[PDB]
């Protein structure tokens, strides 16, 4: 099926080379682009020249392409729509567990544009490829609720301020178009009230689209998210997920929410109980409905007592501690440490193993989180995985870079391609793949 | 080939603004152009239709403008099945049809739309890429193809960025190397020690960037963001190198007949608001002690007498850009020529709404000995037209972005697809971009 297999470096959203490969068959060219990448996730293959990009080339990993993988696959003839058997090859390509010897960026990008391929040559939009191969449930299609960074903290911003992202979550319409709308109106209202409070430079925007203001408190943050839904008009519709990225600041086993203060009082931070007690009063006070790495990376049974706290009533997301990693996926499961999954199909490094995090995640009960990295690129590829995954939830930035809006569009052309049957996930994303 | 389908919708252009899209399909498939916006237009720029209705979008929707492709100008078109090769004959057609000189029936984003995709459809009819379809129906000299300089805006200011400076772009342009891809990756090599400096010397909020990329400290003059430029250049390790290029946009503070140099503070003192005279001689000062190779915008949008003053004094020392000026308008290009108000066009194609008068307005100026440099909008998108544009226009400069927000790298990444396709075929302009178009 393929015929000509063949990579280039083009620029990341951060000015920064990845890999993207050019996929060819009768049915035409497709093309995918890697996101940036970096213990336990599959390894990123960067040239280490300090006189070139920093250090930050990728001609090492467009030439294990080039050179060895398109070759390979080539002469394998595999039918590009058994995505398995096209992985399956990909992996017996490089013997170690962690894609180091090719690069985990140069064997994505060969997955991504057989899947690609394989779509055009049944004729289907990608994301119904994607639904076949990953075994979702017939009936209506199910967009995701787009969890929409809007605010930075940690070590994203100056200020005080520990938790790392807040995000808004339109859940409170019926179709994912109103959902995108009332989502980039509360976005240009929290803008227009950072500016006046913080000042004008407060509105310049970070990697993902959010504004960082020099904010001290998770309720100052929290209470200026309430102040945009309301003031946009959307109050009771807007709920607010959290990334906190608590293991930023995990100290002695204690977890310091001034760590940016290098005089920061020891005797303040704060026990893993202490942790819980405050993410259960801001609950109690903020429609918070997701909450993404509250409790350090190993610091599991911190997860597992909160999860018993509040797991009922909340997503509680791992991201640092589950690394779209199938080991610490099952562990994660096993002591019940969460209920929802964020996936980076660049952490693990074909869109088979993707698929099947996706599906171990959803045979627990879990939720799973289709994610964007920081470097992004005009690809829109994980738009189609989250509405072929049943995934209900897609996190791809604020609505306002490209590369994150790219993902967006495509859910609304995906969405108006439908119509009548697909169905937006609303309140119901954590149990997306069962509706 | 001819039009077999066509259909628009809203997508969010990168602000977060809805802005239009439209799906031309013929015989050899479906062709996408998405419209750009402007945040800050000129005032003889075509309209842009806005619904105005405060309820969604806060009054910024575009339902109007993609129910005037879907009802009005698709229906039109598709009866006439015109060849879309003959890109002139598809924009004659979509004129008749609005009407009007500034598009204010239809709308110039509902109009540009059809346009682009009609072109994209062409150079699929013919099996040619865009850039050669558009050198073709440009009439552009044959030869080598010339990959165009780009004029990289690393530190946003004006209306694209918090803060207190002024002017709106100051732009890197890596001249002093002989290929694209050295260009882009100097470029970005600059760009990430700028951001670097920046952070520490005015603090981490001042790494975020502004619409259009560029890194946005707090800073009230224009020394400070150059003396910031030059040091990211030389630790960069390319001194000699780089020129750098402003986009003033002065028309966002001429007030009273004087610039604001601190039109963003509400108290500005209107004492300090500098006459036409005074504004020159700092741009002279300014060229002097750095190496700004161009500069647009430099006056008001009609503030005719000081941009003809300003040239009699440097026009034969750098690149004098219309922007506002002109809105790749060819009736205030032939002003500006005749008047001799400067000496390069910044080609917007959505500030005139057809490609073929785009193109017209680039002829014009080349016709004239002038430079011509092929620019997104702030408001931009995944769209990527412009980048096959500066290419096939022969131009030897493009705008679009600082190397950040994928928005800008878009544009750039497929012309570092153009150059590895063109290989021995195409020339970096380099030092030869303001005559590109005669190489």
């Amino acid at each position: 099926y393929a015929t000509k297999i063949h990579a280039r470096y083009v620029y990341d959203s951060r000015g920064n080379p990845t890999v993207e490969v050019d996929f060819t068959t009768d049915k035409g060219l497709f093309r995918s682009i890697v996101p940036s990448g970096a213990v336990h996730e599959a390894l990123e293959l960067r040239d280490g020249d300090k006189s070139k990009w920093l250090g930050k080339g990728v001609l090492k990993a467009v030439a294990n392409v080039n050179d060895i993988i398109a070759p390979a696959l080539i002469k394998a003839k595999i039918d590009v729509v058994d995505q398995a058997k096209i992985d399956e090859f990909l992996l017996s390509l490089d013997g170690t567990p962690n894609k180091s010897k090719l690069g985990a960026n140069a064997i994505l990008g060969v997955s991504l544009a057989a899947a690609n391929a394989a779509a055009a040559a049944q004729g289907i939009p990608l994301y119904k490829h994607i639904a076949n191969i990953s075994n979702a449930k017939k009936g209506k299609f199910v967009l995701p609720v787009p969890f929409q960074n809007v605010l930075n903290g940690g070590s994203h911003a100056g200020g005080a301020l520990a938790f790392q992202e807040f995000m808004i979550a339109p859940t409170g319409v019926s179709t994912f178009s109103e959902a995108l709308r009332i989502g980039s109106e509360v976005y240009h209202n929290l803008k227009s009230l950072t500016k006046k409070k913080y000042g004008q430079s407060a509105g310049n925007v970070g990697d993902e689209g959010g504004v960082a203001p020099d904010i001290k408190t998770p309720k100052e943050a929290l209470d200026l998210i309430m102040d945009a839904i309301d003031k946009a008009g959307y109050k009771g519709k807007v709920g607010i997920a959290m990334d906190v990225a608590s293991s930023e600041f995990y100290k002695d086993g204690k977890y310091d929410l001034d760590f940016k203060n290098p005089e920061s009082d020891p005797s303040k931070w704060l026990s893993g109980p202490q942790l819980a007690d405050l993410y259960e009063q801001l609950i109690s006070e903020y429609p918070i409905v997701s909450i993404e790495d509250p409790f350090a990376e190993d610091d599991w049974d911190a997860w597992v007592h909160f999860f018993e706290r509040v797991g009922d009533k909340i997503q509680i997301v791992g991201d640092d501690l589950t690394v779209t990693n199938p080991t610490r996926i099952k562990t994660a499961i096993e002591k019940k440490a969460a209920n929802a999954l964020l996936l980076k199909v660049n952490q693990i490094g074909t869109l088979t193993e993707s698929i099947q995090a996706a599906n171990d995640s959803y045979a627990a009960g879990w939720g799973v989180m289709v994610s964007h990295r920081s470097g992004e690129t005009e690809d829109t590829f994980i738009a189609d995985l989250s509405v072929g995954l049943r995934s209900g939830q897609i996190k791809t930035g604020a609505p306002a870079r490209s590369e994150r809006l790219a993902k967006l569009n495509q859910i609304l052309r995906i969405e108006e391609e439908l119509g009548s049957e697909a169905i937006y996930a609303g309140k119901d994303f954590q149990k997306a793949s069962q509706l």
